[PDB]
């Protein structure tokens, strides 16, 4: 019947079948050249220019205020019992519309720290290398099969997003460089995303391996690899233009 | 500015503007042959036959089942800060997915009262007129304003809702007729639907008369009407066939 049923610990890639544990695998160089950028490097020692500080919250801002819409349009493609995969999506996403209620408030909250309006946030300029992650994540909420554009979202971006929110964190300099009247509404959407044991991207897996079973296509699985793949290249590109913009703003005053 | 914001008590229609106060009087007797339909005093007395209640009860599902996707819908049409009730309409949408979260699970729980089995739900075989709801519905939970759809389903059928489910309630009968063993089970779906103070269609309509304001188009208002009578007259539509086959099934029985 190829129906999958977790025996192991919900956040080990053991407890998941073999093409899961290759699809980690090769997805891996993707993950990690965002989850360790030199951009997230800086930021957690609060070295960022304001000008890449200020594209960063505004360009983010798109996928952020949206995310739940991506959830809501997966959920509209699920049905009641036709698939066991499918009815664990629909309980999650119906539970987890809920959890992102107040997320775009505290990125509100963290840009207005920063100097960023809520007038800016909506305007939006920013250079197209910072868009390109929203609307990728549109198409694929979309037009995608539910499966893949689960695994575009709540398993690539948010679980990048837990491990990148928890390196920008990882050794106080940031924090306490707000003054502490403002810190704790400037540092809460982070803190809400770095959380050691985000079972979030792991839940969105098992998902993703339920609705697949043991033994999905290779075509499947590299439809999978490829999206995954694409979210995480295209935070690899808005990374890239920001630290393009970091070493300009940093040697301009350097050199004066 | 036109901006609606609630002084009095969210459940009585004297807190909302004249416009809306006319809105509930012009939908009233719309409304009123749904809620005080003799079917649900027949329900209410345990009286349906086994053929209507089978119909009911499959007829129902496609909505049932479908009520959080709706929702989903309209959240997708938001976005944040563009306008105070849409701000209102995420966040109560994004709350209220949560709260079906079992709702379909009970209705399954139900059917199943009354030997409707899953497959039977599934299958879908009952008359034309019992799927217009679903329909309506969805279409417009796909094509209009977030407005209109919320109107025609989180108020209109949600409120309509809440009174038949207490009227099948309201004497005791039909819910002493179940088994012992069986009834909690059985009666669980009526029972979350009944409850004297629920604030759910209410609050549609605040979310509702905030995206509006305080002085709304004629051509909006009229919008609103249509949309709400729609929902009301296609559940009038759906239960005037099944009274139908209830006099049929009944007289059958009569004269053998
Ligand atoms: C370079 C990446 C910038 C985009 C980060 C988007 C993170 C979305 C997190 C999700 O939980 C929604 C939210 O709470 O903001
Ligand atoms: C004649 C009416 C039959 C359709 C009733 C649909 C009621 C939907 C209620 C909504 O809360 C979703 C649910 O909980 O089943
Ligand atoms: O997503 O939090
Ligand atoms: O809707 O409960
Ligand atoms: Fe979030
Ligand atoms: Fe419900």
């Amino acid at each position: 019947i190829d129906t999958f049923s977790r025996t192991g610990p919900l956040m080990e890639a053991a407890s998941y079948p073999a093409w899961t544990q290759q699809l980690i695998q090769d997805c891996s160089e993707s993950k990690r050249r965002v989850v360790e950028h030199e951009l997230y490097q800086r930021m957690r020692d609060n070295k960022l220019s304001a000008k890449v500080m200020r594209q960063y919250l505004i360009g983010g801002w798109p996928v952020v205020e949206q995310f739940a819409l991506y959830m809501a349009q997966n959920l509209t493609k699920t049905r009641f019992a036709r698939h066991p995969g499918e009815d664990m999506a629909r309980r999650w996403l119906m539970r987890n519309i809920r959890v992102e209620l107040n997320h775009a408030d505290y990125w509100v909250h963290w840009s207005r720290a920063h100097g960023v309006t809520l007038e800016d946030l909506q305007a939006q300029q920013v250079p197209p290398e910072l868009h390109a992650l929203s609307h990728w994540c549109w198409h694929t909420s979309s037009a995608d099969s539910l499966i893949v554009a689960i695994a575009a979202t709540n398993y690539a971006i948010e679980g990048a997003t837990g491990e990148w929110s928890a390196l920008v964190c990882s050794n106080g300099i940031y924090a306490a460089a707000f003054p502490e009247e403002d810190r704790k509404r400037a540092m809460k959407w982070l803190k809400m995303h770095a959380q050691y044991d985000d079972a979030h991207p792991w839940e969105a897996l098992e998902i993703i391996v339920t609705l697949a079973g043991l033994n999905p296509t290779k075509a499947l699985q590299a439809e999978l690899r490829q999206a995954i793949c694409k979210s995480y290249d295209y935070m690899y590109l808005f990374l890239e233009r920001c630290m393009q913009q970091e070493k300009t703003a940093v040697t301009r005053e350097r050199l004066a």
